[PDB]
C-alpha cells in the first residue's frame, strides 16, 4: 500500500515553488514514503548551473519541510534501474530528456511548476519599487 | 501534558532562520501544539517595516514547515492575555520590550536568531561574486 516516491534537485534556495512540488510529490497516494535527494555543489555547477548554498546549506533546509521523509545527500547525479531497486523506489517524481527511460519503465510520476513564486522572483518584485527614472 | 506554544511575526521571504526559531519553538516540551500567528501586510508596514510578500503569501509558505501545527492569519497585532486565554496558550516563543509582561507572567520562552542566513543574506552572497573593479 506505501508507495515509495522520490524526487531529487539542487533546492537552492528553497521557495514555495519546491515546496508545492514536493507537496505534490508527498501526496500522489494515499500513503507515501518520500525520498529527497540533494544533488552535488559539484555535479550541479558543472552540468547543470550557477548555485549559491551548499550542500549542506542545502539539506538543512529540506529537514524543516513538512512533506520530507527521508533525504539522500549527495544523491546520485543520475536515477539509475539499480538506484531505484536499492532504494525501492515506485516512482520518480518530477516536473515536464533523462526522464524518458522513466517514463517508459512505468516508474515516472509528473509534478507542476510553480510560476513567479521563487527566490529571485520575490528579489525582482523587491527591486520593481525602485523606478528606472 | 501537552504545551501549547504561540509564535508571531511577519515571515516574510520565508528562510532557515525562521525555520529554526519555529523548530525550536516547537521542541520546547515534548509535546507540544505550535500555534504560528502571521501578522497583517497592514499592521506590519506601519509598525514595523517593510513586507514584500502578502499576508496570504507569507501564510500559505508556512504551511509546508514541518513544526508548524496552526496558523492563525492574520493573527493580533499585539498578544494579550485574553487572547492567551482564548486560545489556551501556555507560552509565546520568540528571541531576545512588548515581551516583559509575559515574562512577568511566567508565559514567555525565549529562542535564538540564527545569522547570516536570511533571504537577502543569500542575495547578498550571490552580488559578492562580482567584484567592485
Amino acid at each position: 500500500k506505501n508507495v515509495v516516491i522520490y524526487a531529487d534537485g539542487v533546492y537552492d534556495m528553497l521557495h514555495l515553488g519546491h515546496m508545492k512540488q514536493l507537496e505534490q510529490a508527498k501526496k500522489l497516494f494515499e500513503n507515501t514514503t518520500l525520498i529527497v535527494g540533494v544533488t552535488s555543489d559539484n555535479e550541479t555547477k558543472l552540468f547543470k548551473g550557477q548555485v549559491v548554498q551548499t550542500l549542506e546549506e542545502r539539506t538543512e533546509t529540506l529537514k524543516h519541510i513538512r512533506w520530507v521523509d527521508e533525504i539522500i545527500s549527495p544523491c546520485p547525479w543520475v536515477v539509475t534501474p539499480e538506484f531505484l531497486e536499492k532504494y525501492k523506489i515506485d516512482y520518480v517524481a518530477h516536473d515536464d530528456d533523462i526522464y524518458a527511460w522513466l517514463k517508459r519503465a512505468g516508474k515516472f510520476k509528473a509534478t507542476q511548476r510553480t510560476e513567479g513564486v521563487s527566490t529571485t522572483d520575490l528579489i525582482v518584485r523587491i527591486l520593481k519599487n525602485y523606478e528606472d527614472y
